């Protein structure tokens, strides 16, 4: 067996951690355990009326196949009559973001300690066959020890053999707005825009609007700043490539193996990278 389904009243609600048009994430407070998780909690109507059903199921099924520690873990799941809710683990620091507004732009140690960690929970995700589909700075965050912890999974793909989604506009790959299609690449796309955004302090594609940006994504149009770290930026445009089976790290290209072995981590030792002490963010 298992312990018994947990109910709202076993807990002391607290604030709220952030909104989606699906759902809201409230800090909570186990009571028999003084246990702090992130519940998420979605409105059975609302996901009904708007044909979710399949999102939220593939969410929950998602999250509860991943056990590693760059993700966040799923715990528990009950409902009551109205809404369903997940518990999840507790990301205190919050979005990765909110560290690049602070601290500007990344140093070339932070930068590469934090681009490890997301390369490896990538070969993780995609060694079961799951594309996540919407990565970026503010789905992936930070826990007390300032070690990532990837989550919302409501956009993720589980492969089967994937261009019914979008996903945040500066951080879509091409592909998906010609072949309207996706794949592993999709996400080693969305990397080379977040390692970019890591040492420049700003996404790649930028413009007025989605279109503008759309226009520019297609036709690769972005450059480095002349400060751009020499690797980094050699890994970058090994990434940013709009045939989606020329980036480094997908299966055409013979896997994690070579994207690992980059010159821009030459120093690191991708075994344990969670037990390693993440470097002072400035």
């Amino acid at each position: 067996p298992q312990p018994r389904k947990k109910r709202p009243e076993d807990f002391k609600f607290g604030k709220i951690l952030g909104e989606g048009s699906f759902s809201t994430v409230v800090l909570a407070r186990e009571l028999a355990t003084s246990r702090e998780y992130a519940i998420k909690i979605l409105e059975k109507r609302h996901i009904i009326k708007e044909n979710k059903v399949p999102y939220v199921t593939r969410e929950r099924d998602v999250m509860s196949r991943l056990d590693h520690p760059f993700f966040v873990k799923l715990y528990f799941t009950f409902q009551d009559d109205e809404k369903l809710y997940f518990g999840l683990s507790y990301a205190k620091n919050g979005e990765l973001l909110k560290y690049i507004r602070k601290i500007g732009s990344f140093d070339e140690t932070c930068t590469r300690f934090y681009t490890a960690e997301i390369v490896s929970a990538l070969e993780y995700l995609h060694g079961k066959g799951i594309i996540h589909r919407d990565l970026k700075p503010e789905n992936i965050l930070l826990n007390e020890d300032m070690h990532i912890q990837i989550t919302d999974f409501g956009t993720a793909k589980v492969l089967s053999p994937a261009n019914s989604f979008v996903g945040t506009a500066q951080y879509v790959s091409p592909e998906l707005l010609t072949e309207k299609s996706a794949c592993k690449s999709s996400d080693l796309w969305a990397l080379g825009c977040i390692i970019y955004q890591l040492v420049a302090g700003l996404p790649p594609f930028r413009a007025g609007n989605e279109y503008l940006i759309f226009q520019k994504i297609i036709k690769l149009e972005y450059d480095f700043p002349e400060k751009f770290f020499p690797k980094a930026r050699d890994l970058v445009e090994k990434l940013l490539v709009l045939d989606a089976t020329k980036r480094l790290g997908c299966e055409e290209m013979e896997g994690y193996g070579p994207l690992k072995a980059h010159p821009f981590f030459e120093s690191v030792t991708w075994e344990n990278l969670h037990q390693q002490t993440p470097p002072k963010l400035t």
